[PDB]
DNA sequence: CTAAAAACATTCGTTCACGTGAGTTCCAGTACAAGTCTAGTC
DNA sequence: GACTTGTACTGGAACTCACGTGAACGAATGTTTTTAG
């Protein structure tokens, strides 16, 4: 359902960060593995900065 | 009348200036430890 | 106890990066008004 021609701005890269929350890496890896297996992208609401 | 030359209006891209949040690191400022405190005789 | 010298730690500011907002100029196109043939 993700159309290639539906491009707005350059894409970014999201990587796990264990410095702040301990155990986030395991959940991130599991989510990545299962998304790859099931070929599904996670829909999210993004708020880069306050206000 | 007629077309054409000039003027006017619009949208886009690039440039710049300013403001602001986030990450990195460099340094002034602070804290703390150690030494000094006069020179000589008997 | 007061001064001086030397060493170690540390939070704030400088720098950079990236994004958003607003203002200005020129290119290219389209459209309207006016004037000579």
């Amino acid at each position: 359902l993700l159309k290639k021609h539906h491009y707005l701005r350059p894409s970014l890269f999201v990587y796990p960060e264990e410095s702040l929350v301990i155990g986030s890496s395991t959940l991130f890896s599991a989510l990545l593995i299962k998304c790859l297996e099931k070929e599904v992208a996670a829909l999210c609401r993004y708020t880069p900065r306050r206000n």
